[PDB]
DNA sequence: TCTTAAAATCGAAGTTAATATAAACTACATAACAGACATAAGAACAAGTTACAGACGTATTACATAA
């Protein structure tokens, strides 16, 4: 689900020229914007506690 | 006895607050979420059981009155 967004937003990235909404990318998931508000914050790879 | 690569060290506070690249379909089992029922725990009312209080009634004594 992670890759197959990433992948959808950008081919619509590259074809609009910005950042697609969550809206628009919902649209082209035929998902609803919740769940992909859910996956957008899913986890990102934790920081490390030793970063300058 | 003489090179030569490694190994280790190099002042205190003070402040400081992070990022950002890069398969799909299908089949099955399990966990989670919601609803309904039964059960245990508490709230409410009413009754009964019991002794004590509060003022009354009684009993006793002393003063007054009658013979």
């Amino acid at each position: 689900t992670i890759n197959k967004l990433n992948r959808i937003s950008r081919q619509m990235l590259q074809e609009m020229g910005r950042e697609p909404l969550p809206e628009e990318l919902a649209e082209r998931m035929q998902m609803p914007e919740d769940k992909i508000r859910k996956v957008l914050k899913i986890a990102k790879e934790p920081i490390s506690m030793e970063t300058p």
